């Protein structure tokens, strides 16, 4: 009776871990494919599942950080979104924090993604007339050559600058999508997805 | 490329169906055990998963009605909850609608549960001083012997009546819990729960 409830709770924790992995794989694919509504609905599902979990392995915490990073990147142009208790931190600043917190290799791709988020964190403020806020974002990030070029653009209030077109929002998204392509190949073999794909293939 | 995305979407629909079944089993157990916070968190998870599903088998629709019925029963005393587009329909009235919509046997237990919800739908209004609303609930439900006894109690405004203690809220909950005990035994063999319990048992 007391042992039965204990065995049930452990089984629920096992199933929840499988649901979290599947939902991360679904979120990464939606981000890659640009399926905006599917990403929104899948994020709602991962949030709910995460609140029903208590114990997290190091791998599950990395998986959660991935969902969080993609959620902030998708909301990168939504300056009204508050992802941290400090109301000043913009969505791309919150993404940059999670990017530097994941236990992952700091390869060339990692650094390019980091620098593209830094430039775009400022650019999105400028492209909305929020020039004072761009300087405040700049001070929190920077905490050069590029550093002084960026301060010069904020100071000149030239929102439509050629620098923000070379290191564009679309370039940041494409570099992030190439990274998500590695996460997708890694989680394609998780339990729920593997068992679901096997049921589908058996009906072909 | 176009066929790959199609196979992925079908696998996601298969996994979602397994998540819906597991989450119904988790919700029924929480209701039975009286684990209020676990029920609230699990309901949040089933809602999110349901919004990510498009096709529903007849069995999945029955499963959803079960989650809905238990959700309204749990909110039975919360008269500020609006479960239908018509703002007048109280939570126990909304539960009675789903109870008469499930494709299930109309055994003795089914009818006892139906009649206990009818009496309590009125009683909860009286026990909050909402006497006019109790008469309005009574008219929508009824739409005797019991019928005239109930009208007499509403008319006398005797909120604390001996009738509402014999056919009490606790009796309605206990009868509903015995029914949930049958749903729990039926869904204990669903894919995700069976596979999770097997992982737990293998570590013992
Ligand atoms: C806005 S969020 O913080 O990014 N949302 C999650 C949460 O747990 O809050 C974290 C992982 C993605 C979905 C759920
Ligand atoms: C308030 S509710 O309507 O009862 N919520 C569900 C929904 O889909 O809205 C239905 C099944 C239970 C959880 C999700």
């Amino acid at each position: 009776e007391e042992e039965d409830a204990g065995l049930v709770a452990e089984a629920e924790a096992v199933a929840a871990g499988w649901m979290l992995d599947f939902l991360c794989l679904s979120l990464c694919r939606a981000f890659r494919d640009g399926r905006s509504e599917d990403f929104r609905r899948t994020r709602n599902s991962a949030e709910a599942i995460i609140h029903g979990l208590s114990s997290l392995t190091a791998c599950q915490l990395r998986t959660i950080y991935i969902c969080q990073f993609l959620t902030r990147i998708a909301a990168g142009k939504t300056l009204d979104a508050q992802f941290e208790n400090d109301e000043r931190i913009t969505p791309l600043e919150s993404a940059l924090m999670i990017w530097g917190s994941i236990e992952k290799e700091h390869d060339k791709l990692h650094e390019e993604i980091q620098n593209l988020i830094k430039i775009q964190a400022i650019a999105v403020c400028m492209e909305n007339g929020n020039f004072k806020e761009a300087e405040e974002v700049f001070e929190r990030i920077f905490g050069m050559p590029f550093k002084s070029k960026l301060l010069m653009i904020i100071s000149q209030k030239d929102t439509f600058h050629s620098f923000f077109q070379h290191f564009s929002y679309n370039h940041m998204m494409e570099k992030i999508k190439s990274y998500v392509n590695y996460v997708l190949s890694e989680k394609s073999s998780t339990f729920l997805m593997k068992a679901a794909a096997k049921v589908v293939e058996s009906k072909r």
